[PDB]
């Protein structure tokens, strides 16, 4: 097929992880032959087979993976709606409609996928059919929006937006007196994974949303890895875990949180959640969370079992914050790229979140 999006052949920018210790280009180099355009789920997976094979997708509308068949249990939904996305592939959006429903975007490194990129796509957070319950823990979903596992390495994510769409937690349905929970996390990042760089992307209205690194007794295989870097997206009235990091080395600057500590919907509970072994480097950031004193400044950075964090001249409700007082340890690690962190001022954070998200690239 041909190539309509122009800016589909682009790389990331040298500012970030995932173009560190390698370049991130995705489908660039594909042949005319691997330049597809897809509607619906049957085009998407089949152009998806070209495998480890350059190839440049351009979703067209909303592809409902689904198929239009609504999934009749766990099999079924585990079966058909994770969608995965093989070494050097651009799933690049045309115009604003680029959505992707009722699914999951998994970058599985385990036959070896990188070199990924997913761009100006939004992709509705899944519903998760049939829950497991966890005795003591009730309802637990299972499905994200997009999750980079197995080692994968050297993924984009450029101007997407993850939200809960037509379906917000509030819509809720309760099974045998408890809350049947049908969203897992927006977007997760564990096992092994690496070099990665998301960017004028935009999580909106959901509860657990970024997890980078799972578990931690997975150390050795998360330990010195993980490097993510976030800059000018926006996080727009999501509960908890901006980044929620075990082991990993989040860099998070000039970048767009507002909420509200007494939203009706998803409480405000914190930003950056230090984990196990994690460690997070904001710069730059915008913190304008509804109901939260300069006297509680703390409360956008929660400690879990870890303890390196620092963060330089970002704001909170349009003033300097100053999270020295929250106990915690420095970041001495290098960033081995060159990079600006603009001042954050109204101005800025407003720009931010005009261009942060699908559809706006």
């Amino acid at each position: 097929a041909e190539l309509v999006s122009d800016k589909a052949l682009e790389s990331a920018p040298t500012v970030g992880w995932a173009s560190q210790n390698g370049f991130t280009t995705g489908g660039a180099a594909a042949t005319s032959d691997n330049i597809y355009i897809v509607t619906n789920i049957s085009e998407f997976t089949s152009a998806l087979s070209a495998g480890a094979e350059a190839k440049i997708i351009q979703i067209k509308g909303t592809i409902d993976i689904s198929g239009g068949t609504p999934y009749t249990d766990f099999a079924d939904q585990k079966a058909r709606s994770q969608i995965n996305i093989p070494a050097n592939t651009t799933v690049i959006g045309l115009g604003t409609d680029a959505k992707f429903i009722n699914g999951s975007l998994i970058i599985d490194g385990t036959d070896g996928t990188n070199n990924v990129i997913i761009r100006n796509v939004y992709i509705q957070t899944p519903i998760d059919v049939e829950p497991h319950y966890e005795k003591g823990d009730g309802w637990n979903a299972e499905w994200d929006a997009m999750n980079i596992t197995n080692g994968a390495h050297h993924v984009w994510i450029d101007h997407v937006t993850i939200s809960d769409g037509n379906f917000t937690d509030d819509m809720y349905t309760t099974k045998d007196g408890e809350t049947y929970v049908q969203h897992d996390g927006a977007l997760d990042i564990k096992r092994g994974s690496d070099y990665v760089t998301i960017s004028n992307s935009l999580i909106d209205q959901h509860d657990k949303t970024m997890l980078i690194g799972h578990s931690d007794s997975n150390g050795s295989q998360d330990k010195g890895k993980l490097h993510v870097t976030l800059f000018n997206n926006v996080f727009n009235r999501v509960t908890e875990r901006a980044p929620r990091v075990r082991y990993g080395s989040i860099h998070s600057f000039n970048n767009v949180f507002k909420g509200d500590a007494k939203d009706p919907v998803y409480r405000y509970q914190y930003s950056f959640g230090i984990g196990t072994s994690g460690s997070v480097l904001s710069e730059g950031n915008s913190f304008t969370i509804a109901n939260l004193s300069a006297s509680k400044a703390c409360k956008v950075v929660k400690k879990f079992n870890g303890s390196i964090f620092s963060d330089n001249g970002s704001v909170l409700n349009g003033s300097a914050v100053d999270l020295s007082g929250c106990g915690f340890s420095a970041y001495t690690s290098k960033i081995p790229y060159i990079y600006d962190v603009q001042p954050m001022t109204t101005e800025l954070a407003q720009s931010i979140t005009d261009n942060a998200g699908s559809g706006k690239l």
